[PDB]
């Protein structure tokens, strides 16, 4: 009965095992196991006596690592039934009750082995085991064969989100419940998101060049496969090719076409000349990552991106988390950038501010001034370093005119804007008390940005992001049913009506301005999706340390981000519209494929 | 439903509380407590509306450290409160615990706990769950832990602890969460006799060795505890014939000359100074002393908590039933049980085990043995008096503990046969050396093992196993365990028959040699009791580092020990017959009072 995680389309995706207890009948216990316990302590004053009392505890004794009883310890530590354990393994387990942490074979293997051999010696002294049985047993290593009891192989970011969030708020007891957790995750959309992120980050990586082998002269057993990349040891280097040994022991051949892409990385803004020979790319004993084609007939040299990314997709009517990708791959890093990655949103904040200007009486057609402006020592400048004068409000938004934002921020006031940023889902202590907030200086989580944009997609309401649809107990009884705040209660085909944070006119006008952003500049990239219900805003922070895209239709809000964990420039040429927008495009195109137009 | 400990008369002596869970109805939860949990984490994605709906599923089961499951168990364990009596600061403290009940525990890490708690308090203020005034009041608040003791062991502490510590040793903490009713072999009357005998006997030794000065000087009185009818006090004034001391209740008492005049100063184990002529020679101001009241709290005297330790173990020789156990001067001074854990050298108390083998193969108590000098390599064993008696009968060499005779019998008996016999008598293989020094009592033993050994003499030559559980019942009164001990004599009362480890004649003749030791020898020790069914042997290790007495009747075997935890001399004049024998005498005299003669039987 483990904690089970299901998508919204009823796919079991994860199984989280907690406290384990597999009761056994005293008669089924191997006599050597009973003797191991009987020789575990120097004195007993309850011999025969301890043997009669052991039956009361043999299925409940806590033995470390969530194991209660002898059968649970055999399963957790060795992937064995009690009858499958060696004398050394029975002695190891019998050593644990006294202190399951001081003698744990995982935490303290030397002290555990010390304890185990002490017991083995006692078994010999008591004549429970022979010198041969003793000699064989003492020689034996720890031989732990621990089965992973946390199954998360289909959609790892989704499964982990449930486990880590339940454990964060309610502790380890949350997993011991045996509950069936029914999430809001769309399995189809989750697979799209995973693939879009992986492809998009590999696209960035390939254009930035070959960064060399991940290791040289190290054991191949020390590297793990993931994101369809297989650890390989370079064994031979030719003119146009190279031979390499896999983890199965086979030798593959990478031809020129599979490595010719390898222009050397110099810096974010420079790659060396196209390689002219295999020797400029690989050395023998180098550890490379390879990827086969669909057939497994050809292999190419690939690279795991150093850059990171994320994707978060929510339903704008209720805040349902439809797809979540926290990084390039869950094995690489368990950290979920959609929920834990604090970054500056850049110009993706501008729609929040421009909505306040619409709220206070302006329209998308209202004339605004794109001119120089100074506030103390601060002289905000546009990306292009040019000024356009009197332009309509919408031109200022689709062209990210910094001076206009700062001017609107003067007109509307910092406090009204900070209060508005909060109502859109941002954090009080993360929003500065100055005029730089108009440019997107606050620290945000991509999930908060999706919360914000949902307001445009749903008619001006604040929704709350949620991942649980319902929880059932092991016996199929519904014990929790999500009661989300709805923007539009009639749209569902009752309960909690979401608060209106913008006038309908303001969410509507902003949604149309954002659709214009897509039907012009970025834009010319996004309109490659043959759909007329899409709106969005690109963003780039100072020196391209972040590339963002936040966009929607009336049924789905997606926020994509690309950047390095330790903030570095992505490269001169790498605006939001270039690095993040492609991921957003592949996701939205496939996610929305075969659904009618859905607008505000 | 806690682990309950009962004596052999069905009287409750101890209660050990395990995992606690006091389920409450979500509606009964103060809204501020819900808000504390709601502000415990920075973000929630299940404002904080959905966490509020999901909290009902976990609010009674969340593990919150120190065996507390659910909010009501944490309120009870940490503060001795109901959820509704908790302050905003106490609700914030508890709400901080689920994430890591060890990293944020207020008992283990009060600094990291308070840091966490105030972080939550700040969040509650930011979210508008509490006001600036509620906030200010709450942050100002200390941890204020008021933890109720859930381990009640106030009647016979060494007995109660024996059950808890032994169950936890063999089966872990899960043994106490069982709600089980443990029916022990402990005789309540005999347990009280043993406790008193030990306390009195150790105080007798202590008083004759002199005043060793105050327990501490210039230390906080809150750091000291009352036990063994001794109360810690701080000297506040020093007069000519009297002094003033501040008690832990805040009262100031006066100790008159009669209550301190006994205080001859301790010079060393073998010397005490002259009788004090003034209160200033005994106490200083800020000195931490021990005071005792008489019948009624009208007068107080200066007492001293012994540095010396002791123990008493009493078993039934027919089945090994543990009737009385005292592990030290007092359980509240040291939780260590010297009867079960105190490894010491038995000295001359081992001699009857060796001399029984000589009788077994088949010498008699009258057989002539040689008390002359002996050398084995570089080792030259010498007798206590440093003199030799020549050819003497076996019984005289045993009574007089003639080391040379023991060593000589050890060659006649052989090391391995003796080591086997010692192991057969209840001793540990790895604790018995492989040399001729074992004849002198060099192995490391537990007093319980010595009682196991001596039971063999009392029961006719059978090996019994010491046991403390008679039966175990579950919380619903169902019997889940019923002790099936090995019996020396089944008609004397499954039934299980104990193995014979000695000829009846050898057990019978040794028991009679041991009776003569107490009756004709040891300055008429049985004539101090007034019984004819007692046998026993005194023991003293090198430099009086240990004082032992092992003795019996056909129905009770008692072993007493006196010595210092860090082995030091008890004094030149401090043999077994001096230190341990008086405790053994008070216990046996009272324990056996009004029971007919009970001696060993000879089955030839
Ligand atoms: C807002 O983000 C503001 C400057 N604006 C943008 O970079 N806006 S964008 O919407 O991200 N965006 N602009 C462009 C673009 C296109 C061009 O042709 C030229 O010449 C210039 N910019 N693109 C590319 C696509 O449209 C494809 O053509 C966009 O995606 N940002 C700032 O104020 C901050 N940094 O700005 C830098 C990067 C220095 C800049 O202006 O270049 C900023 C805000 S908060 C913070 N830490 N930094
Ligand atoms: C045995 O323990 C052995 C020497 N024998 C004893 O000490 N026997 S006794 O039974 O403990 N015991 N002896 C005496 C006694 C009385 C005297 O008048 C004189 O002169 C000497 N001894 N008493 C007095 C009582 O009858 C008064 O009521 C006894 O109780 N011990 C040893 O072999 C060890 N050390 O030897 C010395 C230091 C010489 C010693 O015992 O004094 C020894 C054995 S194991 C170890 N670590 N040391």
């Amino acid at each position: 009965k483990p904690l089970q995680v299901y998508t919204a389309d009823n796919q079991l995706i994860a199984e989280y095992g907690g406290k384990l207890s597999i009761p056994v009948e005293y008669k089924q216990i191997p006599p050597n196991f009973i003797h191991a316990f009987l020789a575990a302590e120097d004195s007993s004053f309850f011999n025969l006596s301890k043997e009669d009392i052991l039956s009361l505890y043999v299925n409940k004794i806590f033995l470390g690592k969530n194991a209660y009883g002898i059968a649970a310890a055999a399963k957790i530590y060795y992937n064995k039934s009690i009858n499958e354990l060696s004398i050394a393994q029975m002695a190891m387990i019998a050593g644990l009750p006294k202190a399951p942490s001081k003698y744990n074979p995982v935490v303290n293997p030397e002290r555990a082995l010390e304890r185990r051999n002490w017991i083995l010696g006692r078994m010999l002294q008591l004549g429970y085991i022979s010198q041969a049985e003793y000699q064989k047993a003492v020689a034996e290593p720890i031989n732990l064969n621990m089965p992973n009891r946390d199954l998360n192989n289909i959609h790892p970011y989704a499964g982990e989100m449930v486990r880590s969030e339940l454990v964060k708020h309610f502790g380890e007891q949350a997993i011991d419940s045996g509950y069936k957790v029914y999430t809001t995750i769309n399995a189809k959309r989750q697979a799209i998101a995973e693939k879009a992120v992986q492809d998009g980050l590999e696209a960035y990586d390939r254009r930035h060049g070959w960064r060399g082998a991940e290791a040289h002269d190290k054991p191949l057993s020390e590297f793990r496969a993931y994101a369809n990349t297989y650890p390989a040891q370079v064994t031979k280097v030719n003119s146009s090719s190279f031979e390499a040994l896999m983890q199965d022991g086979s030798t593959v051949t990478v031809q020129w076409s599979g490595m010719s892409w390898a222009r050397p990385y110099r810096n974010a803004n420079s790659v060396g000349a196209a390689p002219s020979r295999a020797s400029q790319i690989v050395k023998v004993k180098d550890i490379v990552r390879l990827r086969p084609n669909e057939a497994k007939t050809a292999w190419s040299l690939v690279q795991v991106p150093k850059v990171q990314g994320q994707l978060i997709a929510i339903n704008p009517n209720d805040g349902s988390i439809e797809a979540i990708v926290g990084g390039y791959n869950f094995y690489q890093s368990k950290f979920n950038r959609a929920l834990q990655g604090w970054r500056q949103p850049g110009s993706t904040i501008k729609p929040f501010l421009y909505a306040l200007a619409l709220e206070r009486g302006m329209t998308p057609y209202s004339m605004v001034n794109d001119s120089p402006i100074t506030i103390g020592k601060w002289t905000p400048k546009n990306s292009d370093g040019r000024y356009l004068g009197m332009i309509p409000l919408r031109r200022a938004l689709y062209l990210s005119r910094n001076t206009v934002s700062v001017r609107l921020l003067q007109t509307v006031g910092i406090e009204r804007t900070r209060q508005l940023f909060m109502d859109f889902g941002l954090q009080e202590d993360q929003i500065p008390r100055n005029y730089t907030i108009a440019l997107g200086t606050p620290q945000v989580l991509p999930i908060q940005m999706a919360t914000g944009y949902a307001t445009f997609a749903n008619g001006g309401y604040r929704v709350q992001p949620h991942f649980i649809q319902r929880i059932e107990d092991a016996y199929g009884k519904v014990i929790y049913e999500a009661k989300p705040e709805y923007a539009c209660i009639p749209c569902i085909n009752q309960y909690r009506q979401a608060q209106r944070i913008l006038k309908s006119s303001s969410a509507y006008d902003m949604a149309n301005i954002l659709r214009d952003v897509i039907e012009h500049g970025t834009g010319r990239a996004a309109l490659k999706i043959g759909r007329s219900d899409l709106g969005g805003k690109t963003g780039t922070t100072n020196d391209a340390k972040d590339a963002w895209f936040a966009g929607f239709n009336g049924k789905l809000v997606t926020v994509t981000w690309v950047g390095f964990d330790q903030p570095t420039t992505l490269g001169r040429r790498e605006y939001g519209g270039i690095a993040a927008l492609p991921i957003w495009i592949n996701f939205m195109g496939q996610a929305l494929q075969g659904t009618p137009a859905a607008w505000v």
